[PDB]
C-alpha cells in the first residue's frame, strides 16, 4: 500500500462529494491513517461519520482565519502521533455574489477575506505541519486554471489561486531542504452561478471530453501524498481531463 | 509627441529614482499632462517640487488602504479633467524585515497588508478610473520575476505579485469591451536587504549584460500609455535585460 | 520618428496585406530604410513595387533553405551598408492541406520542412546579421498562440512556433552581450480581403478578446514598431502578444 | 500491482542507467508486461539482456527516420498482443559538438535530424500506436527545463524539446477522445555512474538550488513514470510534469 505508515491531515473534508474526500478515501485505501479537522460545530455531526467510514482521527475544530483553532488541531496531532507524514489542504472560500459580477466590482473584505482563507491559511497551516515534519513529508493544496487565465465565475479568487500557486514555489524552496514537498492540484470542474454551462464546456472541447470525478483527483492527490512523486514539488499539476492545453 | 493630448495619472512618485518616475518624465516627455497623489505629509513635501519639474497637477494624498481616499482624489481629477486616458499603478509595500526571512514565517498582518497595498489597490483604482475612462484607455502597473518564480528576499511579495498579475488579466477582461487595456511591467532590479548580489546577479547572467534604469522601464511605460500598445492587454511585459529566459 | 537614421532587413514582404508589411509601413513611417528580400521569381515580381513604395532596397533572393542565398543578401547588405540596425523576420510555411487534418497525421517531409522554413530560418538568419550588428540591433520575429495553446488549423505550425519562441530565448542569451535583442510578436489572426475556418477563428477572437475586435497590421506594425525602436531595449527573449488579450482568455 | 494486466512499448533502452531503463524497471515491478525496440545504433544483443532482466519482448529494431521501421514494430506488436495499454517515448538526439557550441552556430544538418528523432518521432509513433489503443492508454515522452529556459549545453535540443512540448499538447487533444493520454516527463539532470560537456557544474548547481538539494535518480523519474503510466493519472493529459526537486521554480 502506497500510505502503509503513513499519517495525515485532511483539511477542509465538509462532505462525502469533495475532493478533499476523494484524496481521503484514496489516501485511506493505499494505508494512510487519517485526520480530520471541520469548520463550525455545525459541520462536525457532518464529519464525524465520515471520519469513521475512513478511520480517521477527528483532530479538532478548525477555522483558517483563527490562529488559535490551528494551534490547538497541531497540540492535538502533535500528542497522538508526534510526526505528519503528509497534509491535504483543501480550503477555499470567495464570496459567491461577487463571483457572478465583474471582478473589477470585488469589495475589499471580500478580497482580504478570500486571500487570507484560500491563500494564507497554507503559510500558516505548513508552518506548523514543519514541526511535525522534520522526517520529511508532502504537502498538498488545491488550485483552478482560474489562476492562469481567465475563467467565468471566478473572479478574485482566480487572484486568489494565482497566489496560492507562488505561494507553493516559495514554500517548496523553504521546505524542500528538510526533504518536505509542496504541490498544488490543478482541478478540472467537478459534477456536483452557472456551473453547469462550464462542466458542459469541460465536457466538450477537454481533450478527454469529460469533467473530472473526486475519484480521478483523488489518485492524484494520492500520488503527491506517496512515494511516487518524491522528486516533484513546487508543481502545480492539472487533473482537469487536459483542459489546460485547449486555447480555443 | 506620442501621449500628445493625453492626461494620466501617476500613483507613487515619492522620489526622482523610482520607476514610476522614469514613467512620468517619459510620458511627460511625450506631451501627457500628469497627475500625482501623494502618501502622507512627509511626501506632499517631496512630490509638489517632483511635480512642478513635469507640471503634473497635485491630485491630493491616497491612502489605497483608505476607499475614501481613493474618491477624494478621482473626484479630484473629475473636476479639474472630467476624463483619464491612462492610470499608472507603481504602489506596492511588504515589511522590510520579513523580507529577509523564510516566506513560510510570514505574518498575516504582513500578508493581509501587502496584498492590500500591492494588489487590490490597482483593482480598487481600476474601478474610479473606469468611470472617467468610458471612452478608451490604458492601465499600467509594475511587478517582477518573483511574480513567476522564487527570488530571494522577496517572500510574501512574490505571492502577491503573482495575484497582481492575475488580477491584470481579468481587469483586463472585465475592461476591455471599454477599450481599456490593463498591463504589467516586469522590472528587472534597478541601481538606487542584500541587494547588491541580486543586482551583479542580473548585471553578469542576463542576456543584456546590464541591469535596467528607469530611463529604460520608463520608455516600456510609455509604450504602454500610447497608442503603439492599442491592440496589447492583460500582458506581463519583461523589461528586465531579458534576465526572465536565464534557467540557470 | 523612432527608426530616424536606421537601417533594416525585412524577409517575408510577399504583398501588402502581412504582419510584415505593416511592420515595413510602419518603420518607414518612422524614419527608417529598408531592406526586402524576395523567393520566388514570381515574388520578385510582387515584392519590388512594394520596395518602390517604401523606397525599400531589393537585397535579392533569398531561400531559406539555399544557405547560399542567405549569405549572398547579408553580403550585398554589408556592401551597401555595412551595418545592419535591425531584422524582421516573417518567415514561415506549413503544408496548407496538413493544417486542415489531425495533427497526429502530420507527415515528415511537411514536420521537417515546416521545422526548416518556420524557425532554423531565424537561426540562420540571425546567424549572418549578427556580424552586421556589432554595434547593436534588434530582431523580431513573429509568433502566434497557437504556440503556447492547441489552436485549430495550426497543427504542426503550433509545433514549430513553440520551436522559434524557445529559439528567440536561446539566440537572446546569444547575442545580447553584443546588445542585440531578440524578440517575437504573438500576434492574433487578421482579418484578410483577400481570397479552412479562418473565418470562423476570426469570430471567435472578435467576440472572445477583451478588445472585443482582431488586431490589424497597423497595430501589429506599431508593436514592431515598439520593438525596432530603442524604446524596447531594455526587452528581450519576450514573446508578446498582439492579440487584443485574446491570450488570457481560458473559456 | 499498478500496472497488472498491462502491455506497453519502451522506447529508448540502450542501457541500464538511463530514464528509460528506470521507467521499464518501475512499470515491470508494477506487473506490466514491456516490449523493448532496439534504437538506432544500438545492438540487439545488448538490449536483449535488458529486455531478459524485465522478460521483456524484443519487439525489434526501430529507426525513427524510417516511417516502415515504425510499422514494423507496431505490425509485430500488433501480431503479439494485438492491444497496446502504453508506450514510453524516450528518443531524442543531438549532435554532441554542436550543444557544447552557441546554440545560434547549430548547422541545418543538426537542427533538421534533432528535429526528426527527439520531436517528429514521437508524433510518428503515437500515430501507430492510436490503432492499438481503440480501449486507451497512456503514452509518456520525456522533457527538460530547457526547454522553457535558456539552459547551458542544450542549445538546439532547448528549442526541440520546446516543440515536443507543444507537440505533446496536440497530439493529446487528438487521442484524448479515443481516451488515450499523452504527457511530458520533465527530467532533472541525473549523476551517472558511467564514463565522463560541463554536466558535473549542472548536477552540482541542481544540488545546490534545487528545493529538495539533490539531483533525481532514474529510480525516483521511473516512478513518476510509473504514476503517468498507470490508471493513477488518467485525469491528467496535455502535461509537462517536473520530476526534478523542484528546480523549475527558481528564478535565481
Amino acid at each position: 500500500g502506497l500510505l502503509q505508515g503513513k499519517r495525515g491531515l485532511i483539511l477542509g473534508v465538509a462532505n462525502n462529494r469533495s475532493i478533499a474526500w476523494g484524496i481521503a478515501k484514496a489516501a485511506r485505501e493505499a494505508g494512510a491513517e487519517l485526520a480530520f479537522t471541520y469548520q463550525g460545530d455545525a459541520l462536525k455531526k457532518r464529519v464525524e461519520p465520515l471520519a469513521e467510514e475512513l478511520g480517521a482521527f477527528v483532530a479538532g475544530h478548525c477555522d483558517v482565519a483563527d490562529a488559535a483553532s490551528i494551534d490547538a488541531v497541531f497540540e492535538t496531532l502533535e500528542k497522538k502521533w508526534g510526526k505528519l507524514d503528509f497534509l491535504v489542504h483543501a480550503i477555499g472560500f470567495s464570496d459567491k455574489d461577487e463571483l457572478t459580477g465583474r471582478y473589477i466590482d470585488t469589495s475589499e473584505a471580500n478580497f482580504t477575506n478570500t486571500m487570507l482563507i484560500s491563500v494564507y491559511s497554507l503559510t500558516a497551516v505548513s508552518r506548523r505541519a514543519e514541526k511535525l515534519m522534520a522526517d520529511g513529508g508532502s504537502i498538498l493544496t488545491l488550485t483552478y486554471y482560474g489562476a492562469e487565465k481567465v475563467m467565468p465565475n471566478y473572479n478574485v479568487m482566480g487572484v486568489a489561486k494565482a497566489a496560492l500557486e507562488a505561494s507553493v514555489k516559495y514554500l517548496a524552496v523553504d521546505l524542500g531542504p528538510q526533504n518536505i514537498r509542496v504541490n498544488a492540484i490543478s482541478a478540472g470542474p467537478i459534477k456536483t452561478g452557472d456551473f453547469r454551462y462550464i462542466l458542459k464546456w469541460n465536457e466538450y472541447n477537454a481533450p478527454l471530453r469529460r469533467t473530472v470525478t473526486i475519484d480521478e483527483v483523488g489518485d492524484v492527490g494520492l500520488y503527491f501524498l506517496s512515494d511516487l512523486s518524491r522528486s516533484v514539488t513546487g508543481e502545480v499539476h492539472h487533473a482537469d481531463s487536459g483542459y489546460h492545453v485547449i486555447g480555443m
